[PDB]
């Protein structure tokens, strides 16, 4: 197989990150296939312009916490997919990353998410009781595709029905359509909503929100640049609307096929909050990438500057080398080491909102629907990429 000289032959697998083999059997089961086999902790693929793939769990944590040799200047695959139009501070490296994260953390820290807790759970309550009487529901189109969106719009703009039609912008950045066309499709997918957020940063540059608190924030005694200010507000809409609607689908479907696990939470309701990150360990969906900065040797192979390394976070929480029996959900597990929210300086700034949205879901779904099941003979349709999409969850009770 055509490949550079510094990569061996036993470390080569044909794997498209946007369409892996066995994706129809499960996004989690498809990516864990590289662990059940006998492959080193680091593997390489010729698809999408060629890039490395970290497979072992403890190696993914080591790459995230090493920004000196793994730069964030390129986070998407293929290599030249997210150029010119860059998101902030996802595509930044320290010490440049430090001041711009303080802007996103100004409104997304724990205290700011906690002051909205009674309002967030109000959405879950008003959304569940609209179908709790009918005994069934299309969970993807009556909650998971509504509850997280309505929460973030209440914090930001309230465009009603016109942003959910535009929420496909995030679908264009994590599942575009040859590396040349992937970049050109992501190019227009990035600028079409880069122009949509432009009339929002200027009309809100005075005062009085969650995006306004970020635009009016200063950096070293001066506001942010239009390219670096539009990229920050655009990143908040991306992860805030796409990386959470997909998590609720694959979790409630798992709980619908495990009548004992849901009974464990109904008996002890305090185990929900105390075991929230156990769901994040079992169900990770993000697969971020990094560009190697300097020539480094990790896992017995040398990585040359300019290459891309993929970090599928699904191979950290589901790694049997770190978590004993990674398939079973142990709410009482002591040390559930995961990388669902990433690691290092690029930690999920909205992990507390994710932890709060999932707790107010389970606490209000089980208080009204204790027993529930998935519709028999049905299942989701899994689509991979930078952020796993997945669709098709139907519940009965
Ligand atoms: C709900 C489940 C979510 C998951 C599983 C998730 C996952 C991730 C992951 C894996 C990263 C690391 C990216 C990288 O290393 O390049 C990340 C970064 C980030 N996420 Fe999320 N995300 C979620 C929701 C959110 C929400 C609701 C927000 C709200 C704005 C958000 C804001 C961010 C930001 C700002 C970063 C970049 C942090 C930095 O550059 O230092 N995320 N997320």
């Amino acid at each position: 197989t055509p490949r550079p000289a510094h990569v061996p032959a036993d470390r080569v697998v044909e794997l498209d990150m946007y369409n892996p083999q066995g994706i129809e059997k499960g996004y989690l089961e498809a990516w864990t296939s590289l662990q059940t086999a006998d492959l080193p902790s680091m593997v390489w693929t010729p698809l999408n312009g060629g890039h490395w793939i970290a497979t072992r769990g403890e190696l993914i944590q080591d790459i995230y916490c090493d920004p000196d040799h793994f730069s964030s200047h390129v986070i998407f695959i293929p290599k030249a997919a997210g150029e010119k139009y860059a998101m902030v501070p996802s595509k930044m490296d320290p010490p440049e990353h430090r001041p711009y994260r303080e802007v996103v953390d100004k409104g997304l820290n724990l205290r700011a998410i906690r002051e909205r807790e009674p309002a967030v759970r109000a959405h879950a309550i008003a959304l569940i009781e609209a179908f709790a009487d009918k005994g069934h529901c299309d969970f993807v189109e009556e909650f998971s595709g509504e509850f997280p969106i309505r929460v973030f719009m209440m914090m930001a703009d309230l465009p009603m029905e016109d942003s959910p039609k535009l929420r496909a912008f995030a679908a264009g950045m994590t599942r575009p359509e040859t590396p040349t066309e992937m970049a050109d499709a992501l190019d227009r997918a990035n600028r079409s909503f880069f122009d949509y957020v432009s009339p929002i940063i200027d009309a809100r540059m005075g005062g009085d929100d969650i995006l306004t608190l970020s635009i009016n924030s200063q950096v070293n005694g001066a506001p942010m640049e239009r390219e670096k200010l539009l990229g920050m507000v655009s990143l908040l809409l991306l992860a805030g609307l796409d990386t959470v609607t997909n998590f609720l689908n694959m979790t409630m479907d798992y709980l619908g096929r495990h009548p004992d696990k849901v009974r464990e939470l109904t008996e002890n309701p305090t185990e929900i909050r105390r075991g929230v990150e156990e769901l994040f360990r079992r169900f990770p969906l993000v697969a971020a990438a990094r560009m190697v900065a300097h020539d480094v040797e990790r896992d017995g192979v040398e990585l040359k500057q300019g290459e891309m390394v993929l970090l599928p976070t699904a191979l950290h929480g589901l790694d049997p080398r770190v978590n004993a029996d990674p398939w079973e959900v142990d709410f009482q597990r002591k040390r559930p080491a995961h990388s669902t929210f990433g690691n290092g300086p690029h930690r999920c700034a909205g992990l507390h909102l994710a932890r709060l949205e999932t707790t107010v879901m389970l606490e209000e779904w089980l208080k009204r629907i204790p027993t529930f099941r998935v519709v028999p003979g049905t299942g989701p349709t899994y689509h991979s990429g930078v952020v796993a999409s997945v669709d098709g969850v139907r519940l009965e009770w």
